[PDB]
């Protein structure tokens, strides 16, 4: 199974969405998973498919909102081991 993705990038576009971009671990499917940021409580957080790509703009998001964005290869058991986590916010405030 793959390692991580290399070279992560991620910066909003506007207020609502990131672009994502990455190199091949050292593959045609990856997930984009993003998360929203006093007991560590999360909402829900956002999973895109990608494929045939390696980038992908990420839409639907909060205005205002920092997100942690990672990515993950496609693999037989499951995603491999995800890109460590980029944080960025999307404008809007
Ligand atoms: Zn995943
Ligand atoms: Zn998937």
């Amino acid at each position: 199974v793959p390692g991580d993705p290399q070279d992560v990038k991620a910066t909003p576009l506007n207020s609502t969405s990131i672009h994502v971009s990455w190199k091949p671990p050292l593959i045609r499917g990856y997930h984009i998973h993003a998360q929203e940021l006093g007991k560590g409580f999360l909402n829900e957080p956002f999973k895109f498919d990608v494929v045939d790509t390696l980038e992908f703009n990420v839409t639907g998001l909060q205005p205002d909102t920092k997100y942690s964005i990672q990515v993950a290869a496609l693999t037989r058991k499951g995603d491999g081991d995800r890109s460590a986590a980029i944080v960025v916010k999307t404008p809007g405030g």
